[PDB]
C-alpha cells in the first residue's frame, strides 16, 4: 500500500473541505494538545482511497508518519476518504481501549456524518477531535 507522504501538517486536507482559517482553528486545538499530553491527532482528507481500504491506508499512513512516535508519545489518524464516505479513525496501540469500534463508530455515525450531509466539515470534525480528547482523557460521556 502506497499513502501519501509526510505532510508535517496537523491538518492535511487534501480534498480541500476545509476553509484555511477553519484548518487553522482545527490545527491549533490539535497542536495545543499534543503539546500539553504527548498525544498526536491528525487529519488527513482525500478525495479518494483508490480501491484501498480505510483501514489499511489509515494504519499505514500512522507508520508511514510515525504519528504517536518520534516527538510524541501517542497518536490518532482521523483519515477521512470522501468519494467513500468513509471516516476511519485510528489510534495508535498505547491508546488500545480508549476509543473502541463502538465509540469511533458513533462519532462518525452520530457526530459526523450529520454536519458533513450539511457541508459543515469544520463542525464535524471538530467535534469529533473533541470526543476523541474526551476519550483519551477517559471522560467521554455519550
Ligand atoms: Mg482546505
Amino acid at each position: 500500500i502506497e499513502v501519501i507522504p509526510p505532510s508535517g501538517q496537523w491538518v492535511t486536507d487534501l480534498a480541500d473541505l476545509l476553509t484555511p482559517a477553519e484548518e487553522r482553528m482545527l490545527s491549533r486545538k490539535l497542536a495545543t494538545y499534543a503539546d500539553t499530553t504527548s498525544t498526536q491527532i491528525v487529519i488527513v482528507t482525500l478525495p479518494t482511497l483508490n480501491g484501498v481500504p480505510a483501514a489499511d491506508y489509515a494504519v499505514e499512513l500512522g507508520r508511514r508518519w510515525g504519528v504517536g512516535q518520534k516527538e510524541y508519545d501517542n497518536g490518532v489518524v482521523i483519515l477521512v476518504a470522501r468519494e467513500e464516505r468513509e471516516v476511519f479513525i485510528a489510534t495508535g496501540y498505547g491508546l488500545e481501549g480508549a476509543i473502541p469500534d463502538a465509540l469511533a463508530g458513533r462519532i462518525v455515525r452520530d457526530i459526523i456524518v450529520p454536519r458533513f450531509r450539511r457541508g459543515d466539515f469544520y463542525g464535524g470534525l471538530s467535534a469529533a477531535v473533541d470526543a476523541i480528547i474526551a476519550a483519551a482523557q477517559g471522560e467521554f460521556q455519550p
